[PDB]
DNA sequence: CGCAATAAATGTGATCTAGATCACATTTTAGGCAAAAAAGGCTTTACACTTTATGCTTCCGGCTCGTATAATCGCACCTTATGTGAGCGGATAACAAG
């Protein structure tokens, strides 16, 4: 439909791992779009303390928040978490194509909807809600994810210990503590950066 | 399965604050309602505006009249001296025709 239009006046470029597409500080001149794997969009501080907004799956566009406002530079930085094919289109050649097909923009701002949906809702849990109460509702969170693969047990994710304090608001050394607790009551189980949860499904 | 190497992620655990509890007595808070002090309200009376008829007076202003008067005339002295050519009508001399 739409979307075969729009990859008609694509640039195949694929990406290797560690790479770099969104470097902040340059110029927004390439809308970018993932067709498959995966990428995480993060910040950083004065220090050297990472934070995760929110996490970017296959189907979803990289960098579309420098194309209503002609003018702007990259928010946070974009690093490839694995080896993902992008496309690229101009944002000049695009503005030509909404004022002939505004039906193209319907789709790009239909996924910065849900974008917002999970980021107001999860500040609340950030504030009542204790250690043990925001990380068990981010267990199901992630487990709802595509990137999410079927466990005989439950469900198997990869995230590390620090990703998690950057998700639930805290510090790096409570979230070790805490995770190898469930461990000894038999609940989770974790080997680095896989933990396999249970009682899910 | 092990190997590569730049980035991100890992543990440590004694020290020292950061953030939270509770039930009851003290201290602050909010808008509430008249009173006082102020805004314009919309009265009714105190006075003050230039204006304009007038006519009477003195002072400064603006205009003429007639009168009185001599004249209807006479040297010697001081310092300069426009520029041209072009265009035009008129007066004069030389010429051919009758
Ligand atoms: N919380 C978030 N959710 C979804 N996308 C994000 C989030 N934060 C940053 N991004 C993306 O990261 C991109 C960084 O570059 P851009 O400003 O071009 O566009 C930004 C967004 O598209």
């Amino acid at each position: 439909p739409t979307l075969e239009w729009f990859l008609s006046h694509c640039h195949i470029h694929k990406y290797p791992s560690k790479s770099t597409l969104i470097h902040q500080g340059e110029k927004a001149e390439t809308l970018y779009y993932i067709v498959k794997g995966s990428v995480a969009v993060l910040i950083k501080d004065e220090e050297g303390k990472e934070m995760i907004l929110s996490y970017l799956n296959q189907g979803d566009f990289i960098g579309e928040l420098g194309l209503f406002e002609e003018g702007q530079e990259r928010s946070a930085w974009v690093r490839a978490k694995t080896a993902c094919e992008v496309a690229e289109i101009s944002y000049k050649k695009f503005r030509q194509l909404i004022q002939v097909n505004p039906d193209i923009l319907m789709r790009l701002s239909a996924q910065m909807a849900r974008r917002l949906q999970v980021t107001s809702e999860k500040v609340g849990n950030l504030a009542f809600l204790d250690v043990t109460g925001r990380i068990a509702q981010t267990l199901l969170n992630l487990a709802k994810q595509p990137d999410a693969m079927t466990h005989p047990d439950g469900m198997q994710i990869k995230i590390t210990r620090q990703e998690i304090g950057q998700i639930v608001g805290c510090s790096r050394e409570t979230v070790g503590r805490i995770l190898k607790m469930l461990e000894d009551q038999n609940l989770i189980s974790a080997h680095g950066k896989t933990i396999v949860v249970y009682g899910t499904r």
